[PDB]
């Protein structure tokens, strides 16, 4: 149930609400956002339904939706329109106003829509349109832009304010201000750039009353329109009803069946029409009209029913915009460096006590240890990373309008596929042709225009009603794909080979729904007769063939070949006795030419696998990455591409689960159906899942562990499954191309969108061409982002720690770093490589192994400490090793910082730590197997070689920047060259150390302590299914 809450506005209210969220903080709109009840409250004051211009929608989950008007009120809730009925008092949906009437109103409707009524009817259901409002920059910025981590940006930046850090606070604000325009403008147009290829109208030709017709827009049309289809077929701009004629649709964007559905004309009568009763008649939006032809009339004519929202595809798109719910592996992280951060904070709260500064500073600098634990580029290099990220994406022809979930691709651990123009074409094409030799078979002949010269290659090529329009064969799609397959070409007809004799039809019989089958009789110069060739059902027309001509075998083998999901159809023919002449071939009686034939063969048509799919799927397999086929078709065809595309290889069981409805007496029944030709797998439809789901609650987990194959398998039941994976702690990723897979690609973690129409513009995924190339790409930058974001988040650890570290021990000598040395180090050190060592790019190859889901992990934590060991251990020795010179002076220990600057040890201080923060970021920049190797950065090592450059002239050089960066000019050049040597020894222990480590370590864990369970549910069922299979 849902309650309907109206809300009128008032200008002083408005501009009051406006300034007291705009001039007080920004605060308030997040607030509203959180919760939108009280944002409705503070603005709109209640008011009756009638005169509210503003509904909050609950169904609790609140929405607020504006009452748009056209003396015509409406409103629009997740893509449907609901407009305001003057005479019942509320807002009734537009999909109600239909609702039952018959079959003889439809058939009325046949003579087109008046003008006037058009416009009526277009106020009432609006246009004809799947439109998807743009997200605007403020909401793509709340969704996208922003992170926790820019609130302790905030908070950092108000401090510096607070002490008076402008040049500082403002450096920062630029930085990330800059970072998340230039996101929120990527994001936007790869948003825009996914909507103007997206066509949401056609010119569509529809009948008005009085005789006319006109070329109208696909988005003038209106329910109660009259389409007239073109007999080249095309795509369905609306839900019509056929009233004359019949059509051949390729329902596959909707449903995922690949075998071509021939609609047929609305039957008379006082029944209410249905699109589910009668499905056969009914042309859907977004299908595909591969053949439109027409008995009476010269039109073929079909009854607009459904525009816009309340199509079967707007139903579907619809269910998508419901909103529904990345930092918190990060989360923890910051915690583990906040304790270390508070260690050290109540270390240098005690030291500065000690050193009587005033008790602000002292709690400035105890407020410190947020920035401390967030450094200052933070958010901007995680920014930066999604956005390197975006755009290689990008580069590669895949959208990514949600760059948050790139670092999902990474995590993913089963991938669910769509099968129909996904895995496979969208319909049938031809798989051979298989002869006959004598009275037996000969093997399949995969290209019919291989075969020779014979009755055969004629058959193929003549027997059927082609037509030409447009200089291009129109006609049945079977019939144009075998004829294509023959390769001959077409000119009662004439054929040209496609290089023999060119052949000329001297008659045709129609092909009948009742008979299953169609004749004709050809004629060649240099012929003794005509020859009549028969194509159509196999069972039916072998039973005209001699028993002499059709082999033994031959309902074993049609089993085979439909027991796989292909269309077999069979071919005959017969020498005429009749003289070669249309005097007397076009008065022939069709039932003596059907008698008697001669079975030439028969012509299989399969739906065919993308050269692009088997490399890909072979691929994910050898990466342990689960494939699973999620499917609208058939068992038998999802089946067949599933093993010859690599999801089941051929030493691999596959078993098919079939579950039974309990009917009155008995309860529902698993039934387990092995079949010949992980290494056990199940295959089911959508039924079977159904009545798992529900009737076998605890046999599920096991199915959804061992299942791949998911055939019939309807778009809430593909979201469905998709959930159920989820809830088995998957990370589950979906490739699909049709509206039935916008559920299922909303609820998967990583959804890739192959489609072409309003689908992929919401999708957080988008790829332009329509292969599965983009999975393998997608999985390698997500990879390569979650190793990129988490060696930034290393790195800045190991900067803020090491900063702290430089810090304290100045402190303990009475002595600061300076605001230029904190400056430099900062802006132009840190900001610069962690900006620049985002943009490595993904290895080339996918690998076994996955990049680790947790910031928390023993490696990551002791890489740290080790690192931090050895930037301590090399501080120290300079400060304790400028401790013993002739030349050292101590600083003046009663004056403090920055007074007592510039000094010997703030010097020796900052020169090794500025080199320790470049050695730091070139550690924890590591290249295989989930990023290029660190080199191929041309700007980052360019960066890396200008600061050490920079860097060592700073050391070396005498006099430059000791200035500026209140650095004190050291004469003897020995204590230079060791401190340039201490910096190689950090260098050389940083790298050995991170190659020790990530070398050694995950053996010694194993070794040390034996992981010997997993707590991922899916992973738990794996193992109790290798101790004990389900089905035995
Ligand atoms: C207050 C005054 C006296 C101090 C001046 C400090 C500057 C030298 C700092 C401030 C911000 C720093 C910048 C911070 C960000 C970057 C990003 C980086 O450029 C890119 O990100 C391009 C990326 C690509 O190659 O695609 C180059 C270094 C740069 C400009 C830094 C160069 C040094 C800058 C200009
Ligand atoms: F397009 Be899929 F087979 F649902
Ligand atoms: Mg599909």
């Amino acid at each position: 149930s849902v309650r309907l809450s109206g809300y009128c506005g008032s200008p002083w209210r408005v501009i009051g609400y406006h300034v007291v969220v705009w001039m007080m903080a920004g605060i308030p709109l997040l607030l509203f956002r959180w919760k939108p009840l009280w944002g409705v409250r503070l603005r709109l004051r209640p008011c009756n339904l009638a005169h509210a211009e503003t509904l909050v929608i609950e169904i609790w989950q609140l929405f607020t939706v504006q009452v748009q008007t056209e003396v015509l009120r409406y409103y629009l809730f997740q893509g449907q329109r609901y407009i305001w009925i003057e005479t019942q008092q509320a807002f009734y949906q537009v999909s109600l106003l239909d609702h039952g009437r018959s079959c003889d109103d439809v058939h009325r409707s046949r003579h087109g829509l008046s003008l006037q009524d058009q416009m009526v009817r277009k106020a009432i259901y609006g246009p004809n349109v799947i439109s998807i409002p743009v997200k605007s920059y403020p909401q793509l910025l709340v969704d996208e832009a922003l992170n926790p981590y820019y609130g302790f940006q905030a908070f950092s930046i108000a401090l510096w304010l607070a002490d008076h850090y402008y040049w500082y606070a403002l450096c920062i604000f630029l930085i990330s201000s800059i970072s998340i325009c230039l996101s929120l403008y990527k994001t936007r147009k790869q948003s825009q750039t996914l909507r103007d290829m997206v066509k949401l109208s056609m010119r569509v030709c529809v009948c008005r009353p009085g005789g006319e017709e006109e070329w109208v827009d696909s988005s003038e049309l209106v329910p109660g329109d009259c389409l007239v289809l073109p007999q080249e077929g095309g795509l369905m701009p609306c839900d019509a009803a056929l009233v004359a004629g019949e059509c051949m649709v390729n329902e596959s964007s909707l449903t995922g069946e690949s075998i071509p559905v021939l609609k047929t004309a609305l039957p008379e009568g006082l029944g209410p029409y249905c699109a589910e009763t009668h499905r056969r008649h009914t042309l859907f939006c977004g299908t595909l009209i591969l053949q439109a032809r027409a008995y009476v009339g010269p039109h073929v004519l079909a009854v607009v029913t459904r525009t816009g929202f309340c199509t079967a595809k707007g139903g579907l798109v619809s269910s998508i915009l419901h909103p529904r719910p990345f930092y918190k592996h990060s989360m923890k992280f910051v915690a583990a460096l906040s304790v270390l951060a508070l260690l050290g904070t109540i270390y240098s709260i005690f030291i500065l006590y000690r050193n009587r500064v005033p008790l602000n500073e002292i709690v400035i600098r105890a407020l410190d240890l947020v920035t401390v634990v967030v450094p200052p580029a933070l958010p901007a290099a995680m920014t930066v990373c999604t956005l390197y990220a975006q755009s290689r994406l990008r580069r590669q022809g895949i959208f990514c309008i949600h760059p948050l979930r790139i670092n999902l691709g990474g995590k993913l651990q089963l991938v669910c596929f769509d099968k129909t123009g996904t895995l496979t074409e969208d319909g049938l094409d031809v798989m051979g042709v298989v002869p006959l030799k004598g009275q037996a078979f000969l093997p399949l002949v995969p290209e019919p225009r291989r075969l020779p010269v014979g009755p055969l290659l004629r058959a193929l090529a003549t027997c059927h009603a082609l037509s030409r329009l447009q200089d291009t064969p129109v006609g049945d799609p079977m019939d144009l794909k075998m004829v294509e397959s023959t390769g001959w070409v077409l000119e009662d007809s004439a054929f040209g080979t496609q290089v023999p004799v060119p052949v000329s039809v001297l008659h045709r019989f129609p092909f009948s729904s009742a008979l299953q089958r169609m004749s004709v009789v050809v004629a060649w110069p240099g012929a003794t007769q005509p020859e009549a060739y028969v194509k159509g059902s196999p069972e039916l027309v072998a039973g005209l063939c001699n028993p002499e001509t059709v082999p033994t075998d031959f309902a074993q083998m049609l089993q085979s070949y439909t027991a796989a999901g292909y269309r077999v159809v069979a071919l005959a023919s017969k020498p005429l006795p009749t003289v070669p002449s249309l005097e007397a071939a076009q008065q022939l009686t069709r039932d003596t030419v059907e008698g008697d034939l001669s079975l030439l063969g028969l012509l299989v048509m399969r739906n065919l696998l993308k050269p692009q799919t088997t490399p890909v799927i072979q691929a994910l397999r050898r990466t342990r990455i689960r494939a699973v086929m999620v499917t609208g078709d058939n068992l038998q065809t999802a089946v067949t591409v599933a093993r010859g595309c690599g999801m089941v290889a051929p030493q691999e069981h596959l078993i098919i689960v079939h579950a039974t409805h309990p009917e009155r007496g008995q309860p529902a029944s698993l039934e387990f159906l092995p079949m010949e030709s992980r290494s056990r797998h199940l295959a089911l439809s959508g039924p079977t899942f159904g009545i798992i789901v529900k009737h076998f609650p605890k046999l599920l987990p096991k199915v959804l562990v061992q299942g791949t194959v998911f055939a019939r398998m309807a778009p809430e039941q593909k979201t469905e499954l998709v959930c159920e994976l989820q809830k088995l702690q998957y990370c589950v990723g979906m490739c699909g191309d049709g509206a039935n897979d916008c559920g299922a690609l909303k609820a998967a973690d990583v959804g890739i969108s192959l489609s072409q129409a309003e689908a992929s513009v919401v999708s957080p995924f988008t790829s332009s061409m329509a292969s599965i190339e983009c999975v393998p790409m997608v999985i390698r930058e997500g990879r390569c982002s979650l190793d990129t974001s988490f060696s930034v988040f290393k790195y800045m650890a190991l900067y803020s720690l090491t900063q702290f570290i430089s810090v304290l021990i100045l402190y303990t000598i009475n002595t600061n770093l300076g605001d230029l040395q904190f400056l430099a180090i900062d802006l132009v050190i840190t900001t610069t490589v962690a900006v620049l060592m985002s943009r490595t790019g993904p290895a080339l190859v996918l690998g076994r192994v996955r990049p680790p889901g947790a910031l928390l992990s023993v490696p990551v934590l002791s890489s740290l400490l080790l690192q931090m060991v050895l930037v301590t251990g090399v501080q120290l020795g300079g400060y304790f090793l400028t401790l013993a010179q002739p030349w050292f002076v101590p600083l003046n220990r009663t004056v403090a910082a920055p007074d007592n600057l510039p000094n010997y040890e703030n010097t020796v201080v900052f020169s090794l730590s500025s080199f320790q923060y470049l050695i730091l970021a070139a550690a924890v920049s590591k290249g295989a197997p989930f990023r290029r190797p660190l080199y191929t950065n041309v700007p980052f090592l360019v960066a890396l070689a200008l600061l050490s450059s920079v860097l060592v002239g700073l050391v070396l050089v005498p006099g430059l920047l000791q200035g500026p960066l209140a650095l004190r000019n050291i004469t003897d050049t020995g204590f230079k060259l060791l401190l340039l040597g201490l910096v190689t020894l950090n260098f050389v222990g940083a790298f050995m150390l991170e190659s020790v480590l990530d070398q050694c370590l995950p053996a010694c864990l194993r070794r040390l302590r034996p992981k010997r369970a997993s707590k991922k549910r899916f992973k738990q069922l794996e193992r109790e299914l290798a101790e004990q299979p389900w089905p035995p």
